[PDB]
């Protein structure tokens, strides 16, 4: 064990094509290079290390940043360094972070991923728990090279009226009860905007040759600091939502609850889910806007929409098939249909729906083993947008 001996790299090559049809036709195509380096740890009870994440995108408004012109740049790149220390199974990371947690997860829906900057400790030293606590200050969008302060929908974007915050605190854990059951509690706090608590359960139930997976989530989001005061909201510390009389910005105030059940047998997966949002505000999550990408940890966060609006109840059905069971390993199909209603708006109750498909083939063997091809299509109608993604990806070891 050591800094050198345990050092690893990695290069992912991503060819990313997207076309969107609005009712605008828009098309973007890029080649991406994602180079990760991860050192080992120096010797001693407290070991030190450093990770590096190099990102490069080359053009072949959500994929590439713009020139002072207004035209898409030819290329863009960034380097994100992370200092690290570790004792036993407890690691501290300082610098570039990419969390995937119920109260914060980075978006990677385009060419290059979102990154955050901050400090974080994670630990598996407490038996059957995976614990984490951290503080984030900035994020770099998928279509940007710059770190910017954190915001939420309603206060975000780049207008003069926009407001943001440079402090986000988070903590929580996953407790493994046994082989079949995991519990979760997480806490998130964007300073001057919101505090958010999350409870989760995932249960796997063997029923004959099939497995039923139960996925339950509960979020309580409330105001913090400026957003919780009249004067603060007057100065723009606000969330999108619906507050009566045509007012669409105000205090964070959202309760979200969902249950998703997926039964999987003989290659087939069939799922059904329901999500209920109550309160005057949309569901809050870190979101810079300006096309930078954002992810909500909701069962309804899909290709185009997130069904995250104040009041919205959403049902969904899912179907998938893994063609390995039938002789074509590496080929999979998935689809989901979602239907949202009771969206509170100045026009009364509104509805929306989305249908997504994802067809993917990853070459299972031979010289091109690991080469993956993915087609994602979405249709979204609200109050309308159709989107296609084509992604070719390949990851290779560079030790």
């Amino acid at each position: 064990a050591g800094f050198i001996e345990d050092s690893k790299a990695s290069l992912t090559l991503r060819n990313f094509y997207i076309n969107t049809d609005n009712r605008s036709k828009q098309e973007e195509w890029g080649q991406g290079f994602i180079l990760n380096y991860q050192s080992g740890f120096t010797q001693g009870t407290v070991g030190f290390g450093v990770d590096a994440l190099g990102l490069l995108g080359v053009r072949l408004g959500t994929v590439f940043p713009l020139e002072s012109n207004g035209e898409p740049v030819h290329d863009f790149a960034s380097l994100g360094l992370t200092a690290k220390a570790k004792v036993s199974n407890t690691e501290f990371r300082y610098g570039t972070l990419q969390p995937k947690l119920p109260v914060v997860t980075y978006n990677d829906g385009r060419l290059l991923p979102v990154t955050f900057e901050g400090g974080q400790v994670t630990s598996t030293d407490l038996k059957d728990f995976t614990l984490v606590a951290g503080q984030l200050e900035h994020s770099k969008g998928r279509n940007s090279t710059d770190n910017r302060s954190l915001s939420i929908a309603g206060a975000n974007g780049s207008s003069a009226s926009s407001r943001d915050s440079n402090k986000f605190y988070y903590a929580g854990g996953d407790y493994k009860v046994n082989k079949d059951l995991t519990l979760q509690y997480y806490y998130g706090n964007l300073d001057d905007f919101y505090k958010q608590h999350f409870l989760g359960l995932i249960h796997n139930w063997q029923i004959g040759p099939g497995v039923l997976k139960t996925d339950l989530r509960a979020f309580d989001s409330s105001s913090d600091g400026k957003n919780g005061s009249r004067s603060g909201r007057a100065d723009g510390y606000v969330s999108s939502g619906y507050y009566g009389s045509g007012v669409t910005k105000g205090e964070v105030d959202n309760r979200a609850f969902s249950g998703l059940f997926t039964y999987t047998v003989s290659g087939h997966s069939i799922g059904a889910g329901y999500q209920i949002l109550n309160g005057d505000s949309d569901f809050p999550f870190l979101n810079r806007g300006d096309g930078e990408g954002s992810t909500a940890y909701l069962i309804t966060d899909v290709q185009i929409g997130k069904f995250q609006r104040a009041g919205e109840r959403t049902w969904q059905v899912r179907y998938g098939y893994d063609f390995a069971t039938v002789g074509v390993p590496g080929l999979t199909f998935n689809t989901i249909y979602l239907s949202g209603d009771k969206i509170k708006t100045a026009r009364g109750d509104q509805s929306e729906w989305e249908r997504d498909i994802s067809l993917a083939y990853v070459i299972p063997d031979g010289t091109f083993k690991g080469l993956g091809f993915t087609w994602k299509n979405a249709s979204f109608r609200s109050g309308d947008q159709d989107e296609n993604r084509l992604i070719v990806s390949y990851t290779l070891p560079l030790l």
